[PDB]
C-alpha cells in the first residue's frame, strides 16, 4: 500500500476549463492526471525511442486504458475557491498577446473565474506497486518541473510548485521539492532520466521526449508578473513579423521554395513556456521538443493561435541572458 502525497501551488493564473473543450477545441485543457500521464511518454519514450507499441503497453499498464483498469489511483482535490477574473489585468500586467484567448473569452463572458496564483491543490498517488508508484512521482515531478496544466499552459499558465510534500519516492531517489540553485535543476533532469530507465529495464523518436529536449531560463525577475511581462514584450514583436512573413509566403507573388543546405531546415520544434521558482525567485523557463514528426508552422485558424515555435528564443535570448538547463541538442 504505497502511498505519495502533495501539496502544489499556482505560480501564475490557472484556467481549468475541460468544460467548454467539448464546444470549443481550440480551448484545449490538459488536466494534472492527463498531463503527467503526458510527461510519462516524454519520460519512458525517452529510452523506447521507435518502438511506439512498447510504450504504449506500459503507459496503459500504468495509467489503466479502456480494456484496463490503472495500476495507480490519482486523487485531485483544489483547496481553493476559483476568484473572479478582472479584465483590466491584461493591459495592466502587460500580458494581453501571449493570453490574448483568455482575454477574449473574459469579454464574451464564457469564463468569469479563474485560479489565481496563490490557488493550492493537494494531489495524492496510491498503489499496490514499487515499480508504479515511482513512475508516477517522477511523471507528477515532471509536470511540476517542466510542464504546466490548464487552458495556455504552452503560453504561461499553470505553472505550478510544490509547497508541502510527503514522498518517500523523491527522498529515495534523492530529488528535491524546490530548487535552491540552477544547478539542482540541471542535476535533477539528469537523475530522473537516469532512473526512469533502471525501473523500466534499460536514433530520434517520432514524439516528444525528455531526452531529446532543450530547457533553458532566464532572471531572475522582481516578481512573476515581470517574467511574464517579458514573454509578452517578445511575442508581441515574434508575432508582429510572423504576420508579415507569411502575408508574403501565403499571399504575395508566388516563389519556388529552395531547398534546404541542411536536412530538416526549416522544420522548426515546439516551445513552450512558463514560470520556474528558483532560489525563492521566479525565472522564465523555456522548454523545446525535437522529433521526428513535422509539426506544420502553419493552422487553418488565426495567426495569434498558431503554436509558438523554436525560432521564438531569439526574441528572449537577445534581450537578456539565457542559461541553457538541459542540451538534447
Amino acid at each position: 500500500m504505497f502511498i505519495e502525497e502533495f501539496e502544489i501551488e499556482s505560480i501564475t493564473s490557472t484556467h481549468l476549463l475541460e468544460v467548454l473543450t467539448r464546444e470549443y477545441p481550440e480551448v484545449r485543457s490538459p488536466s494534472i492526471k492527463g498531463a503527467m500521464r503526458w510527461w510519462f511518454r516524454a519520460l519512458a519514450g525517452s529510452y523506447f525511442g521507435d518502438d511506439a507499441q512498447k510504450l504504449k503497453e506500459i503507459e496503459n499498464q500504468v495509467f489503466g486504458s479502456t480494456k484496463e483498469r490503472s495500476r495507480v489511483k490519482i486523487s485531485v482535490t483544489p483547496l481553493s475557491s476559483p476568484k473572479r477574473l478582472n479584465l483590466k489585468e491584461f493591459k495592466d500586467k502587460n500580458v494581453g498577446y501571449i493570453w490574448f484567448s483568455i482575454n477574449l473569452l473574459g469579454k464574451r463572458g464564457t469564463i468569469t473565474h479563474y485560479y489565481p496564483p496563490g490557488s493550492r491543490f493537494r494531489v495524492v498517488l496510491e498503489s499496490p506497486s514499487e515499480r508504479v508508484i515511482k513512475l508516477a512521482t517522477l511523471s507528477l515531478w515532471a509536470l511540476v518541473s517542466l510542464g504546466s496544466v490548464g487552458f495556455r499552459s504552452r503560453r504561461g499558465t499553470g505553472s505550478m510548485k510544490i509547497v508541502r510534500a510527503s514522498s518517500e519516492v523523491l527522498e529515495d531517489l534523492g530529488l528535491t521539492t524546490e530548487f535552491n540553485s540552477i544547478d539542482e535543476f540541471k542535476d535533477s533532469l539528469k537523475r530522473v532520466l537516469d532512473v526512469t530507465g533502471e525501473i523500466l529495464g534499460v536514433s530520434l523518436p517520432s514524439y516528444a521526449t525528455l531526452k531529446f529536449s532543450d530547457v533553458e531560463v532566464f532572471g531572475p525577475g522582481k516578481n512573476t508578473w515581470e517574467v511574464l511581462a517579458q514573454f509578452n514584450n517578445s511575442y508581441k514583436e515574434y508575432l508582429r513579423r510572423r504576420i508579415k512573413k507569411y502575408q508574403r509566403i501565403i499571399f504575395g507573388l508566388p516563389r519556388f521554395k529552395l531547398r534546404g543546405v541542411r536536412k530538416d531546415l526549416r522544420r522548426a520544434s515546439p516551445l513552450w513556456f512558463g514560470v520556474v521558482e528558483i532560489g525563492g525567485k521566479p525565472y522564465g523557463r523555456i522548454i523545446k521538443f525535437f522529433q521526428s514528426t513535422f509539426h506544420p508552422e502553419v493552422r487553418s485558424k488565426h495567426i495569434v493561435d498558431w503554436n509558438v515555435l523554436s525560432n521564438f528564443d531569439w526574441f528572449i535570448s537577445s534581450r537578456l541572458p539565457v542559461t541553457k538547463v538541459w542540451g538534447g541538442w
